[PDB]
């Protein structure tokens, strides 16, 4: 077996190995990659997202999300205040600013240790969840924009055509914007480069772990719990890497730069924060392994998590014993 400790992996393929993006994940998973939930990808040295980052300022940050935590440091919640809508340009300048800025530090771990012992005292703001793409059109290699669609993956393994539609999310983000515990909607692979600014640090949990981490937030969310039997869907909560240690859940940690993809694997659970301004890019995406993940996710019906218009044919498809009582939650 092939990692077994389930290490976070990092990846440099050559020119000629980024060019066929299902094959270089098929070869990641055979070295075991997906066994940590998380990987790194290096991108060849000759390759490039796009020209330059210079005529961003303009896009639109619609609703931006101020981040508010209850708890304690390393075991909290946070909910999402929307705030008024202001462009990158704008954006950039507040993630800037004295009250919202990185601290002077010494190197990333410092950065993590005041991570984890402030955050609950500030409500960043990130701007999540943008529909759009920052890969030039002819970027023909792992551009998040141009991959295969989940649709058509679910069609070739299975045979059955299906409505929907996948298309990659923008984050611009600032220090300690934060992402909480979660898995993938119907435990799908994402996929996300760090298009620019500072890093992105990220835990994860083995997916041959994740009843684990399961079992410890139901303790650590005692209320969460009882209101929803898959509240991590929520995705707000989050739980120290000190917090993880003290209860003996295995995990691993990795800091994003910019350059740099991640690859989330199924039923692998993850977090992090953001070291000050970035941009980053993200999509799901579904490989054949995906397909009995997708048959065994999770799914909250509590009416909390509310998602994608693209997700009722998977859990029609694949769930259709849960379909009834999600769509209840959707509606
Ligand atoms: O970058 C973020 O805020 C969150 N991203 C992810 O959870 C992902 O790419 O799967
Ligand atoms: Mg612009
Ligand atoms: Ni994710
Ligand atoms: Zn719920």
């Amino acid at each position: 077996a092939q990692n077994p400790n389930c290490n976070i992996m990092i990846f440099h393929p050559t020119k000629e190995e980024f060019n066929d993006f299902d094959k270089y994940i098929a070869y990641m998973e055979s070295q075991g990659a997906h066994r940590a939930g998380l990987a790194k990808i290096i991108p060849p040295k000759e390759w490039k997202a796009r020209e330059t980052y210079d005529n961003i300022s303009e896009i639109l940050i619609a609703t931006p999300l101020q981040q508010v935590a209850s708890g304690r440091a390393g075991v909290f919640t946070q909910y999402h205040k929307k705030k008024k809508a202001m462009t990158v340009g704008e954006y950039r300048h507040l993630a800037n600013s004295k009250k919202y800025q990185t601290p002077p530090h010494q190197n990333f771990e410092d950065l993590e240790r005041k991570y984890w012992k402030n955050r609950i005292y500030n409500s960043p703001i990130y701007g999540a969840d943008i529909s759009g793409s920052l890969f030039d059109e002819n970027t023909k290699q792992w551009n998040l924009g141009h991959l295969g669609t989940i649709q058509d993956l679910l069609e070739k393994e299975c045979g059955v055509v299906i409505e929907g539609v996948n298309t990659p999310y923008l984050y611009f983000g600032m220090w300690k914007t934060t992402f909480a515990w979660h898995t993938e909607d119907m435990d799908l692979y994402s996929i996300n480069y760090l298009h620019l600014g500072e890093p992105k640090t990220w835990y994860v949990v083995p997916p041959e772990h994740g009843q684990r981490l399961e079992r410890l937030a139901r303790e650590l969310f005692p209320g969460s719990s009882r209101g929803c039997g898959a509240f991590l869907r929520h995705k707000v909560a989050l739980i120290s890497p000190t917090v993880l240690k003290e209860n003996g859940i295995p995990f691993n940690r990795i800091t994003q730069e910019a350059g740099e993809f991640m690859v989330t694997f199924p039923y692998g659970y993850h977090a992090g924060f953001n070291h000050g301004f970035n941009c980053a890019e993200a999509i799901n995406f579904a490989t054949p392994r995906w397909i009995d993940y997708g048959k065994m996710a999770s799914q909250c019906s509590c009416g909390e998590a509310r998602v994608t218009f693209s997700m009722d044919a998977f859990v029609r498809i694949l769930q259709p014993e849960r379909y009834d009582l999600w769509k209840r939650g959707q509606d």
